[PDB]
């Protein structure tokens, strides 16, 4: 009837009174949603077990750690047995949220961290793991799907810039399917994916698509023209390097080429003199630029390519 | 060799050859991805089928539409049958897509609108729907998660401005579970729902929450003090009406109440005389302001309640 107000983990609010009961222990009360929850602790710093019947025999029952670092609140079934919900709160919340059916059994546990990250299970008619949405701080998520087998059957992976992948799986929860759409819309496009990780692989640029296959920690892009072909190489970490052999065997046109993966510049050379570099921005684009008749400097602009037949172009 | 360049629905471009073949028909030159596509049409506007082999054998064709409005791209394994992917197009984008797996069986269809609005679909092991997602122009997102027999297992719905909605179903696929989150953060919840709509609900407010019924038409919140209850239901749509009986049979203590919807205020009387207002707020709030001795007017300010014992107050 006087007495004070502590907060708890959860934002939650309990009133302790200041002066003890028949038995030497200190009142609780607090309110759950609609429910004026009621106990007694042994000690006056607002710890202990609080608990109300719902008017449908609904039973909740709050506890509260000795160091006020804790709230458990559970709901029950008009049995003080099977439970509803459960809520697992400590600081600066932690926490860990539970929904059952009608039936007592678990539907959705949602996990949320301190940072604010979520771990979204929810739970099938079977009692299985149908999806997981995993969230971090910075807003970059993660939703898995499952199937029968207890294995991934979808995958998608986004980032707060928009870029995602995705992915599908096959019979056996092997992936067979991988599409990664970058930051500025460029895809990534990996198909008939073996056991052994290899398959068919497609860069989707502006304007323009390269083609060739995936292996071990690399993609492999490749352009032919007459004698000569060009690679593009993009490694497991992401590290793209280029590469150029030509079959022709006359020194007065068989072109050799350069990479420099520190101007991310591939430079052709033919006859012992330097005729173009070929960039590869960090834009997902290729520029070429002619060298002078010295093949010393080069001149004019940089030009930013627009289909297949420029990139062949420069190969010719 | 070439001679004139035409635009195509899906961002295509076709080079038609000005003046006949080898026979009258028209040389057509267009590149999908990687390959160059060749073909012949009696028209000469751009209209008719381009083929090619990839470099795998895999076979691709271009239909062009005869008044350039559908284009339809395909992509089969060698063999030319089992397709692996197909694209089309029309005026104006307005495109459905759809993707098929190693067996040439559907793995994903997406379907966008003249208004950048789209459904997404993806299938499971016998070629039915395993999820959904709709979202319409405004941004407005839909996901629906179904069960190994194709009725829902979950739903949510997030509209333009945040609010949501999260559905969870039961082994029959009707409703169990159903929580609104509004633009505000309030929410309603409704539990236990049954095959006719009834069920518990409540409203979660900023300090307290009210408790009340579900019906196939209308929500029911209740609070009770001594002979009193005051009712808040909201509707089929989403219209707040209150109403308030007391069962207190003498005149000088008894309340009634007047509900005004287009102020959103309820006036409590007692004795004749006029006492307070409450007044229901588009922030999903209450406030409460007294009448003067006469209870022709309004002392002080109104106040707005933090807790379910103030309404209780306001009730005595």
């Amino acid at each position: 009837k006087n007495s004070v107000s502590v907060d708890l983990p959860g934002s939650m609010k309990v009133l302790v009174s200041k002066s003890s009961n028949a038995d030497g222990k200190y009142d609780l009360i607090a309110t759950v949603d609609a429910l004026e929850l009621s106990g007694t602790s042994d000690k006056n710093n607002g710890s202990g077990v609080l608990e109300g019947v719902k008017a449908d025999a609904s039973k909740v029952k709050l506890t509260i750690s000795d160091d006020l670092g804790q709230t458990t609140l559970e709901v029950f079934k008009s049995d003080g047995s099977t439970l509803v919900s459960k809520k697992v709160t400590s600081k600066d919340k932690s926490s860990t949220f539970e929904l059952f059916n009608e039936k007592g059994e678990l539907s959705f546990k949602l996990i949320t961290r301190a940072d604010k990250s979520s771990t979204f299970e929810l739970f099938n008619e079977k009692g299985e793991l149908s999806f997981k949405l995993i969230t971090r701080a910075d807003k970059s998520s993660t939703f898995e799907l499952f199937n029968e087998k207890g294995e991934l059957s979808f995958k998608l992976i986004t980032r707060a810039d928009k870029s995602s992948t995705f992915e599908l799986f096959n019979e056996k929860g092997e992936l067979s399917f991988k599409l990664i759409t970058r930051a500025d819309g460029t895809r990534l496009e990996y198909t008939g994916i073996k056991s052994d990780g290899s398959g068919k692989a497609k860069e989707v640029l502006k304007g323009y698509v390269l083609e060739g296959t995936l292996t071990a920690e690399k993609t492999t892009l490749v352009v032919k023209e007459g004698t000569v072909t060009l690679s593009k190489n993009i490694s497991k970490s992401g590290e793209v390097s280029v590469e150029l052999n030509d079959t022709d065997s006359s020194a007065a046109t068989k072109k050799t080429a350069a990479w420099n993966s520190g101007t991310s510049t591939l430079t052709i050379t033919v006859n012992s003199k330097k005729t173009k570099d070929l960039v590869f921005t960090s834009s997902n684009t290729i520029t070429v630029q002619q060298y002078d008749s010295n093949g010393t400097s080069l001149e004019g602009s940089a030009v930013e390519i627009t289909k297949l037949d420029e990139i062949k172009n420069a190969l010719k």
